[PDB]
């Protein structure tokens, strides 16, 4: 016989999806774009529009969307991290019936055109080089916290990469191997936490340059990866050692194997001149990597 | 910083994980000439009792994820698919009993949706037909010596009723112009996911096929009048006490309802008169609401 | 280079993924054909693209208002009379005109059921091969209407093998007499101009014959020496058992599904596990047509 | 119904999605070209279909490898070059091939700079527009090249309207000679049988043209009066700047960006948010060809 009396509510959330505008900026001639995606959802203090029928406290999924347009509209947008810090203080000062408040945004990767050297006053390309993606959340009496990131970021050396020394059992089949192609499609994630004295979009850049230095190191002999799961160590302990504003930072690596083709039955001889990628079923490794003093004191 | 670097001493692992995605295969079964398919995708994660290979580059200990895959299809083989929640748990206890540096393993499997064909209410021996009504799925997880743990959901299932649906009576401030309805119709994209704990005293497959029936009647209401919706949050309540309340089994459910608004286009300039007869749907912003509920005396007897 | 130097070999604009839902009532219980239309014009001139004149040019906007009006004004009995009455729309109001082509795919939404009782307004997408028609119309020439179903993934686990091809130095494929034979179909149909039958029955009919003729009978099957010899097999179906389709194109795009070798791993796959290869894949396209027809032109 | 009623109006069939990449070594600079590959093949025969013979059908599987291989011996200078070596493999080897076409598109990877220095052997996926080429041959026929780039979003936030359309009672858009331009274009010309010059700084030129055309000036930009007219003034920069292209086709998918009215909202929205909408969406389509080329057969 179950009543509300023998259930718990764990978790409600509610917001809205996919919200898509352009934030155009006139300088005279000169125009200026940001285009967004944006989803922000909430946690109320009350849950009365599931368990009883009643809508008073809900804010409407509507509404949330036209805040995200005029909060657009009346602040700009500087940094998609300063847009969606805007946008949780607005909900936080705003709602009390509000316990939490997420947004998540994702730049759509305009780049202006030039033309022999000349930047174009109005004319843009789109060049999807890994999206630039920010995360700001809040509690109800809790700290704003702002994370950024960098996803879909597919990176390939073809050659400083091997994977050997692993554990063998009778199901292990692998070969030992000093040289492949290492191809990773990279989601990274990083929190500043409380932290905001310092430039978004200059930080956001440092953290991507880091990313790509460690991935490949230098331009002239590389650097030798023992596995997919050194490299995402590399890259981690790189962005921490250099970028003091990040606290914590989660590397995800999907990796493509590259094979060289047996092609001895059609009479011929592959030296690592002919691979074929294998898109499924494909590996991955995960790892969240935090300063001790920032997890400490909490 | 005050370092020029940090190390290892400075940093804390948080979280360290690796596996195989998007395993696929079919396992065949032949009973004379009738012909049984299970086609699956597996994702098999692990986390290792050390992360060596990624703090001093040591492999050691690093089961590869090559093995982890011929493992899932060895298994395949060996014990066939009497369940998808029975392969998870075999994948599972396989890794735990297998590998002493496996400190927590993940089996997430989905099916593809094959059906027998029939001619004229024929079963045919051998043929079959994609048909996604919604996509089943499981997942098993374990901790080294925790509760093995086994969810089971259904997602991409997209049901829509034309009439019974509202929202109405909601809190209204200056950026609030959604006008209040009481006829609107309500499409949405369902993922839900609940749990049976450690229990296993029951067929996967009929409890499975007992919880989709819950959620599709609760979504509907009765076949002959339907039953009033007065917000997406409602329906996903009545869809979660629906399963909790005709499937003891279940102790845990979340229901994600991600809506589509159809709107009735104004035709006035284009001189004719729109009485909810042609809808266009909005994909684009869309709502999203999610619950989990849970069993007090479930949730309790855990610490 | 100018206009002297150029001919204008082709041009053609249009509105695409215009969604509706179009919604009937019948006391209670409701009825729902949601459909995404595609609508292509030809004009009788370029003069928009060869001197920024924009006088005869209808905008893919008044494409969409046209389509939404007439779903609103007609109903949708068919997907193929909305495509008819869209075609004749453009065609009849204006002769800047030269050619029309409508696309339209059905959202393939099924009646919910409980305990056998269909409910009066709740629904479930149950996507098992899309429905969709193509109309097209050059000025007073035909109307023609072609049929189809798409993404319709049918699957047999054995009587399929594919034996005695051409064999030369690069060729590595074994002989096979025993595979699983998994297809992806794109089948499209033309009825000419003949209006004289029930759209919704006629398709039904095709489909039908499209998975009894892959199936072969449910007791034993039918052997397909080839995924060539099935999409004749299910051409030669069609047009058996449906006088209305006078042209019949069918493409299957296959995925080999391989008995993994299991002997280095200690244990023997005997057609037990099965990995599906989904790139590369093979296809093959036939398009068959009616002497009778094709000579009456 | 038997053969004899029936007439085979089209037979193709092929591999799709042969994935690879092409490593080549000068020392310790590696170069890469990563590309996919569709090979289709009509023969001159359909016994296959009509009689369950498949004495003259070349696997798709042996495309692959033959594609493989050619990749391996002869490398790829350039995606056209492969897509030629392809289709003269298959002409010159198989006697029972009718016609051959060979689709090529690269993976966009770039090598990576740290500070202007090319790194030796580490790349990015960067999709700024997909390089791909087209061969096709009939039997005794002319082998004919194409080249273009698809997947192409441009987007200019002025210099762009559209007025002084037809107009009728289903006709609501308003006149506007301020909106944004945003388009995906699909772009694709013939080299026709000419090959006297380099694939990959042609390409590069016609890529070059395209940018130009659709942007105007860098100081000023250039009013586009419609869609139709920038694809136009494309075409027109081509086929002026390149003169190994005969015939140019240019499609123009558009989105679309409305102003939010935020009357309602207590706000004055001056043209600082806009919404794009992607569905429905309108294209235009344009091919274009030098009259000495057509002419001349
Ligand atoms: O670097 C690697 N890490 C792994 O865990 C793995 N498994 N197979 N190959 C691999 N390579
Ligand atoms: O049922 C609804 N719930 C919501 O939260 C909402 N927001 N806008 N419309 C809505 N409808
Ligand atoms: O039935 C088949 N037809 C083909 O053309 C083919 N090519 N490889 N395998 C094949 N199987
Ligand atoms: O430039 C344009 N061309 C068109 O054909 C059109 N139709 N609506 N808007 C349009 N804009
Ligand atoms: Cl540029
Ligand atoms: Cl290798
Ligand atoms: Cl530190
Ligand atoms: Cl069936
Ligand atoms: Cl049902
Ligand atoms: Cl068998
Ligand atoms: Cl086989
Ligand atoms: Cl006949
Ligand atoms: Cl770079
Ligand atoms: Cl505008």
């Amino acid at each position: 016989q179950v009543t509300i009396k023998d259930i718990e509510v764990l978790n409600c959330e509610y917001g809205k999806n996919t919200i898509k505008f352009l934030r155009l900026h006139r300088e005279g001639k000169k125009h200026f774009v940001k285009e967004v995606e944006v989803c922000t959802h909430l946690r109320l203090t009350s849950a009365h529009e599931y368990l009883d029928g009643n809508n008073s406290f809900v804010i409407p999924t509507d509404t949330i969307k036209n805040i995200v347009l005029v909060l657009a509209k009346k602040n700009g947008i500087s940094s998609i991290e300063q847009f969606a810090i805007d946008i949780c203080k607005h909900f936080m000062t705003t709602f009390c019936q509000v316990a939490y408040v997420k947004t998540y945004i994702q730049e759509v990767p305009w780049q202006r055109q030039y033309q022999n050297g000349v930047p174009h006053i109005h004319s843009f390309i789109l060049v999807p080089d890994g999206i630039r993606f920010c995360e700001a959340e809040q509690c109800r009496n809790g700290p704003l916290v702002v994370c950024a990131g960098i996803k879909d970021l597919k990176l390939m050396k073809t050659t400083q990469s091997g994977f050997e020394g692993f554990y063998r059992n009778e199901h292990t089949t692998l070969p030992e191997r000093n040289d492949r192609i290492l191809c990773g499609e990279f989601f990274c994630k990083w929190s500043y936490g409380e932290c905001r004295d310092f430039d978004f979009d200059c930080i956001w850049s440092k953290v991507r340059e880091c990313i790509l230095e460690a991935f490949s190191g230098p331009p002239d002999c590389g650097e030798y990866s023992p596995s997919y799961q050194r490299t995402v160590n590399c890259i981690q302990m790189c962005v921490l050692s250099r970028v003091p504003q990040v606290q914590v930072i989660e590397v995800i690596l999907n990796n493509n194997f590259y094979n060289v083709v047996d092609m001895k039955a059609l009479g011929c001889t592959n030296d690592k001149e002919v691979l074929v990628p294998v898109e499924t079923p494909y590996g991955s490794c995960a790892c969240t990597l935090g300063r001790k003093k920032y997890l400490e004191a909490q």
